């Protein structure tokens, strides 16, 4: 019963804590080497290069924890106008957050992120005032209007997801990149009353140029309009499936035809939205029906989406920082070894002996500490990054 998204938020809390401990350690470590380097009583027990390295790791690590804290999952929706992109987003949020017409109405992107506040509001580029919501939106060289919405009202925003609507793929496809390469999942919202178009196809090819292997979903929306016809429904679906498959598996072969079953859904976002928005009254009603089978299909989509995006986003957003921290800790271990050795070797003795043995001792506590943080990084990769 617990959202797969929890995985990412859990990971973010873990990696955050580690890089705090880690920055704390390298700072302490850096003061030491500096102390030892600058000591006049000492002859090269620690070098200036030793110091500079440490100071560099300190100034680095400091900046990594900053960017970690600002990291979220991002899903991006595309579709011809009136395919139902905005409805899908609203259905996932359980409320009419985005109004029908956007971003055809506005001709720009609309992100939806959570706020810790309790009032919704808008924010544009190069400005930090909080315009009142959509109220002032039909108004608001690319273009982005960020919608904030109370975390207390949507689970997905509470759990670090950001949702983006495009203006519909009803030109161009180079200026969007300004919004996209952050994205962990791209969703093609298709109109099931009509067929997969090339203008739709064409935009995902450019994503599949640039991004290495992007996670792509296809939602065949408006599925209600082909309903109530059990034998018609099933032969129609087969034809949409086969063209949807042919676009994922072969023309963008970014998935094989068995993993692709878990990438393609038939869905009625309007049905799901109405059903969800009604939870203030305790059930009436839907459009054709059919309607329980559709609503389950949307829920299976949600669950798979959330498995996919959480796991993908942890890899591409946390793994390399972890690798970088392993290499950092290894170089620091080396530097303690180097100081410790230089110190039993006298150089790189009355009571000088006793200053040196204290230096040896500090370096070993530091090295031992590098080793705990190493252990915490492996424990991290074990829980959040296997295999
Ligand atoms: N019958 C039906 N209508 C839908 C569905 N999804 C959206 N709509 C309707 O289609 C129109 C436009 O949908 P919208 O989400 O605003 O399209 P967008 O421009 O891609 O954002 C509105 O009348 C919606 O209520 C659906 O699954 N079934």
């Amino acid at each position: 019963p617990v959202s797969p998204l929890k995985h990412f938020v859990l990971a973010k809390k873990a990696i955050t804590a580690i890089f705090d401990q880690l920055l704390e350690f390298v700072t302490e470590g850096s003061h030491f080497v500096e102390a030892t380097y600058k000591n006049p009583e000492l002859d090269r027990i620690a070098t200036e290069d030793d110091l500079v390295e440490m100071q560099g790791y300190k100034d680095k690590l400091s900046i990594i924890g900053e960017v970690l804290s600002r990291r979220h999952m991002k899903v991006a929706f595309f579709g011809r106008t009136s395919s139902g992109a905005s409805s899908v987003i609203n259905a996932m949020l359980w409320d009419k957050v985005l109004p029908s017409g956007i971003g055809h109405i506005t001709n720009c992107f609309l992100s939806v992120e959570g706020t810790d506040g309790d009032k919704a509001y808008l924010m544009t580029e190069g400005s930090d005032e909080k315009k009142s919501v959509k109220t002032v939106n039909q108004l608001a060289a690319g273009c982005l209007v960020r919608v904030f919405w109370p975390k207390a009202k949507c689970a997905l925003l509470r759990d670090d997801l950001v949702l983006v609507d495009s203006p519909g793929t009803d030109e161009l496809d180079s200026w969007i990149d300004k919004f996209c390469l952050d994205a962990d999942v791209f969703v093609l919202v298709a109109n099931s009353e009509s067929t997969l178009m090339n203008t739709e196809k064409h935009f995902f090819h450019k994503v599949n140029e640039r991004l290495s292997k992007p996670n792509i979903f296809i939602l065949n929306n408006r599925w209600d309009a082909s309903a109530s016809e059990p034998e018609y429904m099933e032969d129609v679906r087969r034809q949409h499936m086969e063209r949807c498959l042919h676009f994922l598996v072969e023309e963008l072969k970014v998935v094989n035809a068995l993993e692709a079953q878990n990438r393609i859904f038939f869905v009625s976002a309007k049905e799901v939205l109405s059903a969800r928005k009604q939870k203030a009254q305790g059930s009436g009603v839907a459009l054709a029906e059919g309607f329980h089978a559709r609503l389950q299909e949307f829920q299976n989509f949600e669950q798979i989406f959330e498995e996919c995006i959480s796991q993908s986003a942890v890899k591409t957003k946390f793994e390399q920082h972890t690798i970088r921290a392993k290499q950092i800790l290894a170089t620091v271990k080396n530097i303690m070894d180097s100081v410790n050795l230089a110190a039993e070797d006298g150089s790189g003795l009355p009571k000088e002996i006793d200053q040196l043995e204290k230096i040896q001792n500090n370096s070993k506590l530091l090295r031992n500490k590098a080793v705990q943080l190493e252990n915490e990084l492996e424990n991290f990769t074990k829980q959040f990054l296997p295999s």
